[PDB]
């Protein structure tokens, strides 16, 4: 009597019933002086007891893990109620291409499905972590694929019914075919540089989902911010409590922005190990302050929550999927979709202080319905959401701007043409040409940003700004940047973008270019 899984409309659907997942990232084993991947491993019920009764606390309905549980810790999660996003601990380092590793992947997870098929809280199956560009491309993007496909096929027919996808990061990851994957996914972080920088959080993870073709559901694997004392470099790193929370909500709704359906915020709680050292908390390492929940010293085992912890429990109360955020009407009729938790009884949009949409919740989920705006020639808009309890006391309020026509209207547009345009072969220098054709009431603020983004392990490659002062005033306005190019640059992401403004509505224009070296990736880039 098991959970039916569909997959249609780009959603994921438990028992017919559309459902967005919200998911928390969870690493059990990751205690001050514990280290998940060396230490003997322990099931640590007790403490994952406490865990999952503090997150469903904070609101989530679902985990997302990196390493196969036992069967004594699924079981818990089963009994918890929550659902799991199971990742299998597929070293991303290892040559995908050799049989005794192939071979050991499936010994593994052929032992995982024969007991872990009996739990119906499993919602999908993540069948690797972030396979770096510089790798695929030394073992062959086919013995990639080949080894992404055999894991696939072993997992449908093992756990029949549950969708599979990968842990990538979207930074690194974007011209990754997703296709041969059940679900589209990416690991997604803001920090305001190279793609993000140019297309910006929203528009860049958006641009990603089209590419695939909005024929599947989308979900992220990831996103947050750091609290370390120092480290890093720019958002990566040193945020403060405060600038962890507000990132976090940014983020949340950027993403929902983007088509995504299922969300998996990174993540409970420190883990000290992970950057280097597990008995001691590193001042200067980002990555052992990503958690929602920290602890105090190296004998703490339990932690406290940070700010961010609360304001994600208040934001996922009632979740706005349409109409998004920063999106164009150029209808009457907008529709609307909601995801309220079982608290909501009453939703009210208005604009402008005056009610437009008015509903009574009776039950908690999915529910869809479309409002009525009457925009006078082009008109932005900041559509105030109030979402009421049963005492009819606001306990979430969100904003959604939009852009709104009853007719049709032109945006100015940048396009890109770049060189190498398709092989990167043809020569050490590149450029990238900037188009903006501007449309008045329309304006352009600060710089052009341009990035060609040359894919060396984590770093962004070159930027540039560029002012555009000197040219207000023209109808098209252009620009011409050149980068060297990297002999061991595989595949490169170039893009360009501006941020415009009308009245309040803030937006970014920008185009995207992802192109290859040679012939590497056949098998493993994108085909449109
Ligand atoms: O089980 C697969 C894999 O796990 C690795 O350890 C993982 C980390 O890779 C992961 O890293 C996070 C990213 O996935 C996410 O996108 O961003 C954050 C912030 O930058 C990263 O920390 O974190 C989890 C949880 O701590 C780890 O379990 C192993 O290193 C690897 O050997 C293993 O195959
Ligand atoms: O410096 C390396 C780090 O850079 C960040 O942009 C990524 O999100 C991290 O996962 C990565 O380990």
């Amino acid at each position: 009597s098991k959970t039916k899984i569909e997959l249609k409309d780009n959603w994921y659907h438990l028992d017919g019933e559309k459902y967005f997942i919200k998911a928390i990232g969870y690493e059990i084993g990751a205690r001050p002086g514990q280290a998940p991947y060396e230490d003997e491993r322990k099931d640590e019920l007790e403490l994952m007891k406490f865990d999952l009764e503090n997150i469903k606390e904070g609101g989530y309905n679902t985990i997302r893990t990196w390493s196969q549980y036992s069967e004594n810790q699924l079981k818990l999660v089963q009994e918890s109620g929550l659902k799991l996003i199971m990742g299998i601990d597929i070293k991303p380092e290892e040559d995908y291409g050799d049989p005794e590793f192939v071979k050991d992947s499936e010994i593994e997870l052929k032992r995982v499905l024969n007991y872990a098929k009996k739990y119906d809280c499993i919602i999908t199956y993540l069948v690797i972590n972030e396979p770096q560009t510089d790798h695929i491309h030394s073992v062959t993007g086919k013995a990639f694929v080949d080894l992404m496909n055999t894991l696939i096929n072993i997992i449908h027919k093992g756990h029949p019914g549950i969708p599979v996808t990968l842990s990538a990061n979207a930074m690194i990851s974007d011209y990754m075919d997703e296709s041969i994957f059940d679900v589209y996914a990416y690991n997604c972080y803001d920090h305001n540089e190279g793609q993000t920088a140019t297309m910006g959080f929203k528009d860049y993870i958006k641009g990603l989902n089209e590419l695939n073709g909005l024929d599947k559901p989308f979900i992220t694997t990831a996103f947050g911010y750091s609290v370390s004392p120092e480290g890093g470099n720019g958002q990566y790193g040193s945020n403060t409590l405060k600038q962890q929370s507000d990132g976090l909500i940014s983020n949340y709704r950027d993403l929902i922005d983007a088509g995504a359906v299922g969300m998996c915020p990174f993540y409970y709680a420190d883990g000290w190990w992970k950057g280097g050292e597990k008995s001691d908390h590193s001042l200067n390492q980002p990555e052992e302050w990503f958690g929602f929940w920290g602890y105090s010293d190296l004998n703490d085992k339990y932690g406290t929550p940070r700010p961010v912890w609360f304001a994600m429990r208040d934001y996922m109360k009632g979740l706005i999927i349409s109409p998004k955020n920063k999106s164009i009407h150029t209808n009457t009729k907008i529709p609307l979709e909601l995801y309220n938790d079982k608290d909501v009884k009453k939703v009210v949009v208005k604009f402008r202080d005056k009610v437009i949409y008015s509903k009574n919740i009776t039950s908690e989920g999915y529910m869809a319905d479309e409002l009525t705006i009457d925009p006078v020639g082009i008109e932005d808009m900041e559509l105030a959401f109030e979402f009421y309890d049963s005492d009819n006391k606001i306990i979430k309020n969100e904003s959604i701007n939009i852009l709104a026509s009853k007719t049709a209207f032109e945006l100015p547009e940048l396009t890109i043409e770049v060189t190498p345009e398709k092989d990167l072969n043809e020569g050490k220098i590149a450029s990238i040409k900037t188009k903006i054709e501007t449309s008045e009431n329309f304006t352009l603020l600060d710089d052009l940003k341009i990035s060609y983004n040359t894919h060396l392990g984590w770093a962004i490659g070159s930027q540039a700004s560029v002012s555009i002062s000197d040219q207000l005033d023209k109808k098209i306005i252009t620009s011409e940047n050149f980068f060297n190019i990297p002999d061991n640059c595989w595949v490169v992401n170039a893009s360009a973008g501006i941020s415009v403004r009308y009245g309040k509505f803030t937006f970014k224009i920008h185009d995207q270019k992802i192109i290859y070296r040679g012939d590497w990736a056949k098998e493993v880039g994108r085909k449109l």
